[PDB]
């Protein structure tokens, strides 16, 4: 039948939202007959009260997601899917005869940072999976560690790591390469023609089961290849375990990635420590409603060695967990060394293990951590707050949404929408509005974020029946 | 396991609420840097936007309550519970040997109106059910019908309507009356001592099952005795069927009870038609998100014969279903007579069949309609908006709540609250705040309504196993 707690919680969520609406209607009407100081003090007081009121609703929603076996079922179903995908990838990557295997050769040496390079391999991997070719990762002279991938990670194959074959060619399309045994894939920006096995689409054979389980199936798919790629060598597995003990990493803990140095004034903006911490504080207030928070722990990953001292001074009621020598190694002068490589691998590891992630998704470092985080819980798709971009995968196809409720523009900055219009989302402004193009009309501008739904794209991937 | 629609909807409720919070933080920050007419225009625009947003959340919460068979299950369980209770009541009321049966004698001539008098009979009935006494209703000279209860309703017993017995006494307590066959019950104001079988408590053997099904078990329990009492005589049953056809009562329709005449200046205030209609319009806006509303219908029940015309000209886009001659029969100089009794019974009936009820809960007329409504759907506990009181039953024990989140008073009109404090609630101001007494501190004042939860009270009632 129906669960007692499920029904109490659903009714409490309804009633809490109603009480919030009652409160808002009364307070905004009072507010619009004030001025000067009294107007501003009341505005602030309303926001304070709304914060706690909204967090109690979120708290009941968290409980609703777990009652009456839901949490256990979601865990068992997520575990079952990941074991299936990993089992497929492993079968693909370990043919019996390497001399006769179809192969796709990826070169790690894209000229960029660790996250960008890791995502390059993921993109190679996703296309190899889609074309039923064993991924051959060539990583000699990898600028972080010229010994190659196996400096930190397991080889991507136990049986087939050789690039030999009866015929080799540069990628030219799935059909043309039908009978070519070894195909060389370039970086995505040089890829012509593009195949369908790219983010943010998901395999159509997994799409239905994924909706039952995960809030963002596109990231889940990406993360399955990240999971396989970062299988640690024995020594790295030990380094992570030793770091966990030495740093005192324990829960609850919130991860904060503050990207500075060369990202400032090229691809992203400078963000002061206070802009990250408002969301850290907001989230610990949430956690405190459902668990006791002995100590407010923040794992701080940054390429600015001076930030740790600044944060500690400004937030003395927080315990900042952070490896300042790792920060030093991320500086421009030492970035492309093995010591630095392991610094970022560890920072990304602990970022990914946190209960919540606050950062700028414009940085590949945070995206990797967010991606890995998906492999650690049934549905961690919402456990982040980004100060700029929404989730994206460099080289993805167009991210589209579908308008569900009509919108009449109130200013010229807003675009109109009718239920069913394809909206190409460029970003969420985290203020109730997103920016995108209404492809129906060809107009670009702002629209209310709640009035659209995600347009999840599917692709016919192989399902590797033999892997069972 | 978990339903696909259930999970999509829960996540959409979460995101919808997140986006509402993002919107409010942005818009309230903007409001506090505006003044004058500019400030008032933006505040009105924000409220329009918020309304549509809140209803999209409420709509999804509605859909959530129906997915994966929850509606069918809720329907079947509500039917079993009422069939069980009615079967028990019918067993209690119809002993084989009336001359030997324990009886409780109730006199209908409490000096008040029909709703108050019906609830007096409910109060007698409830105490009779708890003490395993057959209810004996004495209704001669009823101010509404000199011929008594059976002028309109069926006798409360088919086998035992005679007050005879070997001993008789005035109420003096279940223990002192253990061996007294016939006990005479006064009105609740003169009841000494009080037994446990009064609202808002519910029977402990039903309490868990009612929480799975119903949002206000106290009203559900009351409604079970109302349902039994208003079983109609043949002439009145046909009268109801003919009024339905003649008035064009069909769905969707919203019931509006406007109580004036002698209630104004004594127990309630005058409320203009506009005040009821804002909530009528708001609920039709909600309904339109999930269904096609061909016409916006209102069943107007009122004791002011001049209102139907004013309402019709003020709301030319609405269809008003009303019996103006019933409104006239309710006039002060002619209210206590059968034709008027018939009028209020039909008015209450149609109010109770509406999809939503807008009224003043300070009027017993609306409370009766709200109670009957609980017997028409699995869970209609929330299908109302009162302009003044919350639900209450005349004579009920103290309605207490339990503070769940702490509260520091911002003004002197508010009371402090700590988790666990017992709060005796006087009312809900429908603005985010309630009024009550923090019984721990002995302070009266205002507190945020969402910070408390309802303290469901249970009583050990007989279960009448023999009734199966
Ligand atoms: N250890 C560590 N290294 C960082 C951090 N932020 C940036 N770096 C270094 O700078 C590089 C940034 O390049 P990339 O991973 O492609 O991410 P992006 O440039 O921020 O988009 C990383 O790979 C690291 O080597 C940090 O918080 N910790
Ligand atoms: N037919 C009809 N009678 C009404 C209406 N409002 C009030 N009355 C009459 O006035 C009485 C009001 O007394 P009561 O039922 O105890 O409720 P209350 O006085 O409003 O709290 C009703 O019982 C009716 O007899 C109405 O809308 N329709």
């Amino acid at each position: 039948g129906l669960g007692k707690d499920h029904e109490i919680l659903r009714r409490r969520i309804e009633n809490g939202a109603k009480e919030l609406w009652f409160f808002l209607q009364s307070e905004l009407k009072k507010l619009k007959h004030l001025e000067g100081n009294e107007l501003q003090r009341h505005a602030d007081e309303i926001l304070l009260d709304l914060g706690h009121h909204e967090r109690s609703i979120m708290t009941d929603l968290y409980y609703l997601s777990q009652t009456d076996g839901a949490g256990d079922w979601r865990e068992k179903e997520a575990k079952d899917l990941t074991e299936l995908v990993q089992r497929r990838i492993t079968y693909l990557q370990n043919p019996k005869d390497c001399s006769k295997a179809r192969k796709l050769v990826c070169n790690i040496n894209k000229g960029c940072g660790y996250g960008c390079q890791l995502h390059h391999v993921v993109y190679c991997f996703m296309i190899a999976y889609g074309t039923q070719r064993t991924l051959i990762l060539e990583s000699q002279n990898w600028r972080y560690a010229t010994g190659g991938w196996e400096t930190v990670f397991r080889p991507v194959s136990e049986t087939c790591t050789d690039r030999s074959g009866l015929s080799t060619g540069h990628w030219s399309g799935e059909v043309n390469d039908k009978n070519i045994q070894v195909v060389e894939l370039p970086i995505v920006d040089s890829l012509h023609p593009r195949p369908p096995y790219l983010p943010l689409a998901v395999p159509e054979d997994l799409a239905d089961r994924l909706l039952r389980v995960h809030g963002d199936p596109a990231v889940w798919w990406v993360s399955q290849f990240v999971k396989y790629l970062i299988r640690p060598q024995p020594w790295l597995e030990k380094e992570i375990e030793e770091a966990t003990k030495k740093l005192g990493f324990k829960h609850p803990v919130i991860g904060v990635h503050v990207r500075r140095t060369d990202k400032v004034g090229t691809e992203a903006a400078f963000h002061p420590i206070e802009e990250y911490m408002v969301h850290v504080e907001e989230h610990f207030q949430l956690l405190a409603r459902r668990m006791q928070v002995d100590k407010k722990r923040v794992y701080l990953a940054t390429d600015d060695p001076t930030l740790l001292k600044e944060a500690k001074t400004k937030y003395s009621n927080y315990e900042f967990i952070s490896d300042n020598s790792i920060s030093w190694s991320a500086g421009l002068h030492n970035r492309y060394t093995e010591n630095s490589l392991r610094g970022v691998i560890l920072d990304i590891h602990f970022l990914s293990q946190a209960d919540f992630l606050v950062c700028t998704f414009s940085s590949q470092v945070c995206r990797v951590a967010y991606e890995i985080m998906q492999t650690l819980h049934p549905d961690a798709s919402a456990n982040f707050h980004s100060l700029d971009d929404i989730y994206y995968f460099g080289g993805q196809n167009a991210h589209n949404q579908i308008a569900v409720y009509p919108h009449k523009p109130r200013t010229e900055e807003e675009i109109p929408m009718e239920p069913g219009d394809i909206i190409g989302v460029a970003g969420n402004h985290w203020d109730g509005y997103s920016k995108g193009i209404n492809r129906k009309l060809g107009k670009t501008g702002l629209y209310p974020s709640y009035k659209v739904r995600e347009k999840i794209e599917t692709v016919k991937y192989p399902t590797y029946p033999e892997a069972e």
